[PDB]
């Protein structure tokens, strides 16, 4: 019974790490590149590269690939996020607007640059690939719930990120 | 400088009033009756009852209104909620299920029901809009961000609502 509240948990790490992995595979396949592994992708995110990738992908007319900051990374992999690294996320906020994807949606720079609410990040690429889909701009995003697995250490992790 | 942290904290209950006040309306133009005030939504659709009526406008394949639970809510209005109102939040659910709304957006029974979390229901309701109108099931809820209005007292109360 007093388990109950630690395993519902465990579940929640597994639903969200599912819909980690769909976003993913979502990306990759609009941007046709890579992205990190799922099990760090919120942290893959952070710089909003790829952000302003998908951005170009469905609003070109609004977020030109030459215009984005550290477009491969090297200077992200080499010391890290910095402050310039924001232009993208907004590039991408912009690009959002641009296409119609209404705003609650919408997470704030810092909720991804700062990494304060990345889930935010993940739920609102969800609704844009529901907008996309619909306006026949992108594929359907996958539904993994059941069909995906991982390790237990990794879920352990996305648990315990999840809380503290 | 310190009030930033402050005033900001204020613009945010004044957004979450804004989109509550659209998917009020929203629903209102779906179900053709009143609901209850803005300040007094997240309150009113905690039995369910709204939502499972929701659920019959865009599914009357799953939600049956004869088969809703206190449809008229005079059991709501003498007592308050009851166990076999959950009932009504389930067939919401079930109605979503049914016409494909990505399960990433659906709240918990609880978190309507026991009002843990009634913001995860309005952003339910604002991705279902979302849904619904490209399936021209409905019409498009409203952007009022800037064209409404509260007292400071609904922003102020709001806003501690949504801390602690």
């Amino acid at each position: 019974a007093e388990e109950m509240d630690e395993r519902r948990r465990q579940n929640v790490a597994y639903e969200y790490l599912c819909h980690l992995e769909e976003a993913k595979r979502w990306m990759e396949a609009c941007l046709g590149e890579d992205l990190p592994p799922t099990t760090e992708l919120e942290e893959g995110l952070r710089n909003g590269v790829y952000l302003a990738k998908l951005g170009n992908f469905f609003s070109p007319k609004v977020v030109s690939l030459k215009k984005i900051y550290d477009r491969e990374q090297t200077r992200y992999k080499a010391t890290g996020l910095h402050f310039r690294h924001t232009d993208n996320v907004i590039q991408w906020l912009n690009a959002m607007d641009e296409i119609g994807l209404p705003k609650i949606f919408y997470p704030e720079t810092t909720d991804i640059y700062d990494r304060k609410n990345m889930p935010r990040c993940i739920y609102c690429i969800h609704a844009l690939s529901l907008y996309l889909f619909k306006l026949g701009l992108a594929p359907q995003i996958q539904d993994l719930y059941g069909k995906v697995d991982f390790t237990e250490e990794e879920i352990n992790n996305m648990k315990t990120e999840l809380e503290k």
